[PDB]
């Protein structure tokens, strides 16, 4: 039977956006049935990258799991993980954000280098989704993260990757002038993936274990 998404597409649904539902019923599927949203699943204005490969990735499951892949209460202790809602993603009148991702910024005046790894124990594939985030303004870059030149690295045995924010006013979109890419990748079993953070990481909170 397929799984019919009756608010979101897969990009919402995946990222958990504000509507989407977290559908802790269906754990197997044969097809997926989306539906068209004004935000396209992103809340936050940004490209969802190697997207088409995702939906095809996601296409027919035969278990699917979610799991606090980095516990919010304990993962982060030396940043913040309760400031990171926006009201580019409202939900019945508050700011909020992406269920499955946190938007971490700096505690006080710093933000120290992350760095956060998982070795995948599920003995299944598990998908691993994350967040780069684009500020306008080099004054929003040092109020988010304190430090003006900053990156990201993301690496496993089958993905490794640095990136560079980069700072600049792009159009207003849901209020934001700023932009957020959206990046994911699939950790076998056995494997290892290492985050490590200056600044504008949006942290995998919830990710997804699954067998085709």
């Amino acid at each position: 039977a397929p799984l019919h998404l009756g608010k979101c597409n897969i990009a919402g649904w995946i990222l958990g956006n504000p509507e989407c539902e977290s559908l802790s019923t269906a754990s197997s599927w044969s097809y997926i049935v989306e539906t068209p949203s004004s935000d396209n699943g992103t809340c936050y204005p940004g490209d969802f990258i190697d997207y088409e490969e995702l939906r095809e990735q996601l296409s027919s499951v035969s278990s699917f799991e979610r799991f606090e892949i980095f516990p919010k209460t304990s993962s982060w202790p030396n940043h913040d993980s309760n400031k990171g809602v926006t009201a580019a993603c409202p939900h019945a009148g508050a700011k909020s954000f992406y269920k499955n991702l946190i938007w971490l910024v700096k505690k006080g005046n710093s933000y120290p280098k992350l760095s956060k790894s998982y070795i995948n124990d599920k003995g299944k594939e598990v998908l691993v989704l994350w967040g780069i985030h684009h500020p306008s303004t080099s004054a929003d870059q040092q109020s988010l993260y304190q430090n003006a030149d900053t990156y990201v690295f993301v690496g496993s045995s089958r993905y490794s990757k640095k990136f560079k924010p980069e700072i600049a006013i792009r159009p207003k979109v849901r209020g934001q002038e700023g932009r957020m890419n959206y990046y994911w990748t699939l950790v076998e079993p056995g494997d290892k993936i290492t985050f490590e953070a200056t600044g504008n990481l949006v942290v995998p909170r919830y990710a997804f274990a699954m067998e085709r």
